[PDB]
């Protein structure tokens, strides 16, 4: 269909272990861009054809969204915390790739990524 399969959430032959950073990642940063007001457009993926974007998966080379990390997190699928923020990195380059940058979307984001780096600027060591 006009939709890839969404990334791949499950890390099956990769030992579990906690970091630090990834309890950061998870209880505060993840956390914390979840329940913002605007994090509706980013909780799963860009479905172009209900949104009637044909071409997004034209441009968006590499599809990610919080739903994706939130799974990765909650799966212990990163190795290290500095993967989950080249997720959320490239969740918000797509948005400003691809939309307008007057677009409400495009401000919505924003206001998230704002709030990311704010609390990645606090990742412990
Ligand atoms: C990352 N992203 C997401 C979206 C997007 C937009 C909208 C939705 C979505 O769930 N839209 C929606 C919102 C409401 C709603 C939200 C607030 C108040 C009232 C109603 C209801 C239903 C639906 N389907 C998802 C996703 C998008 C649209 C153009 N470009 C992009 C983009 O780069």
């Amino acid at each position: 269909s006009m939709n890839p399969p969404p990334p791949e959430t499950s890390n099956p032959n990769k030992p579990k272990r906690q970091t630090n950073q990834l309890q950061y990642l998870l209880r505060v940063v993840l956390k914390t861009l979840w329940k913002h007001q605007f994090a509706w457009p980013f909780q799963q993926p860009v479905d172009a054809v209900k949104l009637n974007l044909p071409d997004y998966y034209k441009i968006i080379k590499t599809p990610m969204d919080m739903g994706t990390i939130k799974k990765r997190l909650e799966n212990n699928y990163y190795w290290n915390a500095q993967e989950c923020i080249q997720d959320f990195n490239t969740m918000f380059t797509n948005c400003y790739i691809y939309n307008k940058p007057g677009d409400d979307i495009v401000l919505m984001a924003e206001a998230l990524e704002k709030l990311f780096l704010q609390k990645i600027n606090e990742l412990p060591t």
